[PDB]
């Protein structure tokens, strides 16, 4: 198999987008980030090349990629010769660009960028250490009402109990996630009890951090908030989703265990 | 509902229907273990409240059984609504349950996420092998490639490539590789190791199969006193595989990711 822009699928935001209720203007900003663990080509003497690829897809494109179809892509690169790394980025960057609907950013970085990189985990405080009972795994919203009752604050917060599922593939996705907010100081029981009731949840991972987002917006009222979660990979690539009142990217991308 | 705690989900592979088509002696050629990470282990408490946790897992060579991986991933994921009252339970039930499977005990660490923060990404040891200026045309199977490879002096060496691929039988999919060759014996020529390497590009075998045949094929044409061969692959469904395989050595040191892992 050579190289196949078809195989590229879109879906549109819109489908949760209007599942939440949301405008055409935007509650939010951001982008997903990707990481492709396995970007493999030929050179044009027809030797392998392997790279990490890192992308970034903006918030307000039409579409995202559907990650199988990205994955069986970047797979009909393999056996493809391409005259140099510089080829590479450039389809890459008019072929995601294409599907998503905006302009993708894509660095192609060789396997020697990752020597000696530490693993991260983090910001703040971590809310998973609590002695509480789960009675259920339906995912409630009402969870969090009520939940932001305490004075001004601005923090932030983390839990690595993030877990949903892939109806297409009915697998588990598992992530990590940080809010960070400026408003009234959110109850830590109720937000991790939101959080692991996404564990039965079918979602794609833009979805749910989609979700998550506009559901502490509309029960918490923060004046500012950002969610951004880091996934584990599916089928070599992973995404990890940020949205945020303010901010238009994350001022870092870095692994984190289990990714 | 999701399945639940399910030991029967594990498949084991006897590791001599491989070795077989490798032709080898009465006793095993070499030593060594397949070191797994299971970087999606999840269970709940007691009280229902989800935990995580990355398990590391060494297999030794000398087991009757590997463990098909997508077996392992089930059987993974038959933790994940189940209650345990402990991470002990947990860890003692992995040893168990792969052990029972493999045939000879395994080594089982359950980490808690904490244990990794700052831990490093990792390369291999000794010279890349990688920056050749060579065409390669045919990405057939051919292990003629190392007739006459050595011809050096006597040397001790450790030489690396993140180019090796394979395919994964029952998928057929790509599977993704960096290997680690350690011998004293004549020196390779880097030319015919890489086309020999990159050879398995459209071969089909699983990772600790292909490590099996690396080496049997290194020993036989090259015939160095003494050889390691270590692979380590990108996960699939949430594992990943690092077979060992050493004339004289029982194990990589640690098991530290590579930048693709
Ligand atoms: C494909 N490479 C594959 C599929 N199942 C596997 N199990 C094991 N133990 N090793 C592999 O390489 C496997
Ligand atoms: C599973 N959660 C899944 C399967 N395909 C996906 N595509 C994207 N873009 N996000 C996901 O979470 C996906």
């Amino acid at each position: 198999n050579q190289y196949d822009p078809s195989l590229l699928q879109p879906v549109p935001r819109s489908l949760n987008r209007n599942d939440l209720h949301l405008s055409a203007t935007l509650p939010f900003q951001g982008c997903d980030i990707w990481t492709l663990y396995e970007l493999s080509w030929l050179n044009q003497k027809g030797l392998p090349q392997v790279a990490i690829g890192e992308v970034s897809i903006p918030a307000t494109s039409a579409n995202l990629i559907e990650s199988k179809s990205f994955k069986l892509y970047l797979n009909s690169y393999n056996q493809t010769r391409f005259a140099s790394w510089d080829e590479v980025q450039t389809r890459l960057v008019h072929d995601l660009s294409a599907c998503a609907g905006e302009t993708v950013t894509v660095n192609v970085k060789s396997l020697n960028e990752y020597t000696a990189e530490p693993i991260v985990t983090m910001q703040g405080e971590c809310i998973d250490d609590q002695d509480i009972e789960i009675a259920n795994y339906e995912f409630d919203d009402a969870l969090l009402q009520g939940a932001a009752q305490g004075e001004e604050v601005s923090e932030v917060l983390h839990s690595h109990l993030l877990k949903s599922n892939c109806l297409i593939t009915n697998q588990p996705d598992w992530g990590s996630v940080e809010i960070a907010y400026h408003g009234a100081k959110m109850n830590r029981e109720a937000l991790l009890r939101y959080l692991v009731s996404f564990r039965e949840h079918n979602e794609f991972h833009e979805q749910c951090v989609e979700r998550i987002f506009t559901d502490i917006m509309r029960y918490c009222q923060p004046q500012s908030l950002t969610v951004y979660a880091r996934y584990t990979r599916l089928g070599g690539l992973d995404i990890n989703p940020f949205r945020s009142s303010h901010q238009s990217a994350p001022n870092h991308n870095q692994r984190m265990a289990r990714q």
